[PDB]
């Protein structure tokens, strides 16, 4: 099934073997565009739209993303899940939690890559229960 | 796969044929206890824990529920998803949203049934997109 990506080693590609924690069969008709992998979410930055710490984000592999969409982004090795808001050579990664602040990126100054598009969420896949 | 239950007709059993909107293959190792069906969530009463309107709740069929757990309950034909807090002949169904109020049930006065245990959530299964 879909590979589950855990915390990503700095600079290391998302689907690097060390990152995969397992594989889970998920009906492809569930999400659109189709989910290509699952990514465990770190933190509550997107809690207001129901994306909680520990959730498994369903991600479609693409870089064809538009403003307003929730994306998986990599900024200087750090991988994050935020709402995209680009404007010229400036990209804003907005949270959905007032305890967090927007992340502003200067395309000229730092390395920025869209890893994928959030197309769903699966809550569970608990690493504590047998 | 797991059957998806849409809005439930008053007094009608959950898995009544008219309620099923489809079936989705979901890896059984994903949830524990195992998910037996999916239930579309109506409203934002559980938004603070990330259960949003339109989410598909993964439900384990059982009545073996304990205080503190999120359950699917039926009170006088109405089916709801809340956190259980029972005390004698009085059952409190608590929300996770300040815009909502706790639902107090008198076991002697009204019909109350535990339909199942919430074991997960799948967000998507959009009825608008082809």
């Amino acid at each position: 099934g879909l590979p589950l990506v855990g915390r990503v080693a700095a600079g290391e590609p998302l689907l690097a073997q060390q990152h995969i924690e397992g594989h889970y069969q998920v009906d492809p008709s569930l999400f659109k565009p189709n989910a290509d992998f699952l990514l465990r979410v770190s933190g509550m930055a997107m809690k207001d739209i129901g994306i909680m710490d520990g959730d498994l984000l369903a991600v479609h592999k693409t870089q064809d993303v538009r403003n307003g969409q929730v994306v998986v982004a990599r900024i200087d090795d750090e991988v994050t899940v935020k709402r995209l808001k680009k404007q010229g050579n400036k990209v804003e990664l907005l949270p959905e939690n007032s305890e967090f602040k927007p992340i502003v990126v200067d395309l000229r100054q730092q390395s920025f890559t869209i890893e994928g598009l959030a197309v769903g969420v699966i809550r569970n896949g608990d690493w504590l229960v047998p």
